[PDB]
């Protein structure tokens, strides 16, 4: 089991950490959501699906910088909503193919009432999302840590 972003940035068998740069809607209105959809950038696969089934959760999610200060949010994992920062571990998603499939995580972030102007700065750390992988074969229990950075500024009008 291993993961990557499609520009080639990989986290190999056994886990590790990687950085992900996300394009963000440059204008987000109060009352509406900034959607940081990591399922369009983070992909994973099972290396031996004929023998082993892999199980993948969102173990931990938290916000940083302007996301932490200027937005409040939830995280959707595999079709369901959870508080952000996360509390419980999510249900597992099964990975059973050598063909990469997305890690189905997205943040839904709405500006706080006092937000206005440049609310997220280009280059800043905005989130850390941790994927936990286990399987039905042995005791492997690996963390894939995704450090999420803003590729661009986000402005909240007014
Ligand atoms: O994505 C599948 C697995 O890939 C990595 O482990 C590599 C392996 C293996 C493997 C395959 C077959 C056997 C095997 C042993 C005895 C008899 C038959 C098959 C043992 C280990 C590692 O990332 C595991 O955590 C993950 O579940």
């Amino acid at each position: 089991f291993a993961c990557k972003t499609a520009n080639g940035t990989a986290i190999p068998i056994g886990g590790g950490s990687a950085n992900v740069y996300v394009n963000l809607a440059p204008v987000v209105n109060v009352g509406q959501n900034l959607v940081v959809d990591l399922s369009t950038q983070i992909f994973c696969h099972n290396d031996y699906p004929e023998t082993i089934t892999d199980y993948v959760t969102l173990q931990r999610g938290s916000a940083y910088g302007g996301v932490l200060s200027n937005f409040s949010g939830t995280v959707k994992y595999s079709g369901s909503s959870y508080p952000f920062p996360t509390t419980s571990e999510t249900p597992r998603v099964v990975y059973n193919s050598r063909t990469d499939k997305p890690w189905p995580v997205a943040l839904y972030l709405t500006p706080v009432s006092s937000a206005g102007g440049v609310a997220i700065k280009a280059g800043s750390l905005i989130a850390v999302l941790i994927l936990r992988q286990t399987n039905n074969y042995n005791s492997d229990d690996f963390q894939f840590v995704w450090n999420i950075y803003a590729n661009n500024d986000v402005v909240v009008p007014t």
